[PDB]
């Protein structure tokens, strides 16, 4: 099967984003086979509804000789914010399309910065409407600005592919512009690496449920999420209270008894030594020595509106929610950024984060933010801090 790899478009409003993504199936579609997507279909995004969060997001697949591609367009910036903190995919790269006429704008500097808050790990730029530019003094100027711009926020700006093009002249069928399109295709397949597969990753399970099996000792259940547990090999729990390590006894999946959990099974993992009132709720089990408790962290959250099921009215620097992850609620206390002394219902915002109990984090580990029982917002945690 062909490698997945999940993209989309980003940049600033009416530069070209939806334009480009037609044109990206249009051309591929006629160039290597595939179905083409009209501007208008692409334009009309679907509400989608992710928890309470609704996000207006198109999806567009397409192919490359060597990939299958699954490509996400939104309408407005509203859009690209809740996307990139709680969208259905995570990007492996994004296409920033940056307008040559316009240059780059608010959006297309809040984007990047957004990219690198949750942790976008590749972006290649599009520099698009060269249609209406003649000069090539101004479109190198154009090149440098964007290229500094990722520059600043730890982009390697130097070595990004830029590709000049029309998405525009490209959708309307003027080959010498489709080119182009191929060109950006290619950069597709050549700088943005496979992303890694979670069974690579090192062991995770994050703990949903526990009991005390009769003559068999501790058992703790949950959906292996990355790595494999080998009977025999040593975890550790982390989080909650200090960390404990353990060895695995025996995997169980339902009443078949196995000898290893793989990324995406459901299991129960037999623990040697842990008395069942040793596991606490939001402890996860992890290879030893590759993830750390954590109490402290950055974030960039997305609060809900009024219309989405959330707060009513803002909450100040005071603020004590509920933090979920993974499996639990962990109380926080929060500060705010300098200058921001409110934040409305629908705003988002960096957020540092100090929770009450240690929790086993990494950067872009999603949560919740809650209150009572219900969810208010959505966040990312950007950099961990201690
Ligand atoms: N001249 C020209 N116009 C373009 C090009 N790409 C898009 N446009 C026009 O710019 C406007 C906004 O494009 P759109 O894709 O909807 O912008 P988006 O908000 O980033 O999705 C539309 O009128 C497009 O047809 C291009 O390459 N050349
Ligand atoms: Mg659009």
């Amino acid at each position: 099967t062909k490698p997945h790899v999940n993209v989309g478009t980003i940049g600033h409003v009416d530069h070209g984003k939806t334009t480009l993504t037609a044109a990206i199936t249009t051309v591929l579609a006629k160039t290597y086979g595939g179905a083409a997507r009209a501007f208008d279909q692409i334009d009309n995004a679907p509400e989608e509804k992710a928890r309470g969060i609704t996000i207006n997001t198109s999806h567009v697949e397409y192919d490359t000789p060597t990939r299958h591609y699954a490509h996400v367009d939104c309408p407005g910036h509203a859009d690209y914010v809740k996307n990139m903190i709680t969208g259905a995919a995570q990007m492996d790269g994004a296409i920033l399309v940056v307008a040559a006429t316009d240059g780059p704008m608010p959006q297309t500097r809040e984007h990047i910065l957004l990219g690198r808050q949750v942790g976008v790990p590749y972006i290649i730029v599009f520099l698009n409407k060269c249609d209406m530019v003649d000069d090539e003094e101004l479109l190198e100027l154009v090149e440098m600005e964007v290229r500094e711009l990722l520059s600043q926020y730890d982009f390697p700006g130097d070595d990004t592919p830029i590709v000049r093009g029309s998405a525009l002249k490209a959708l309307e069928g003027d080959a010498e512009w489709e080119a182009k399109i191929l060109e950006l295709a290619g950069f597709l397949d050549s700088y943005i690496p496979e992303p890694e597969r979670a069974i690579d990753k090192p062991f995770l399970l994050p703990i949903e449920d526990v009991f005390s099996i009769s003559g068999r000792g501790t058992v703790v259940t949950g959906r292996v999420e990355r790595g494999i547990i080998k009977v025999g090999e040593e975890v550790e729990i982390v989080g909650i209270k200090e960390t404990q390590k353990s060895t695995c006894t025996g995997v169980e999946m339902f009443r078949k008894l196995l000898d290893e959990g793989r990324a995406g099974e459901n299991v129960g993992v037999l623990l040697r030594g842990i008395k069942r009132e040793e596991i606490e709720r939001g402890q996860v089990l992890a290879k030893p020595g590759t993830i750390k408790p954590h109490t402290k962290f950055e974030s960039e959250v997305y609060i809900l509106s009024k219309d989405e099921g959330g707060r009513h009215t803002p909450f100040f620097k005071g603020y004590r929610p509920q933090f979920y992850f993974r499996t639990t609620d962990v109380t926080g206390t929060i500060e705010l950024p300098e200058g921001v002394e409110m934040v409305m219902p629908g705003d988002n915002i960096k957020m540092v984060v100090t929770l009450i109990h240690p929790i086993a984090m990494d950067d872009g580990l999603r949560f919740a933010i809650r209150e009572g029982g219900r969810t208010v917002g959505a966040g990312v945690v950007a950099k961990v801090l201690g």
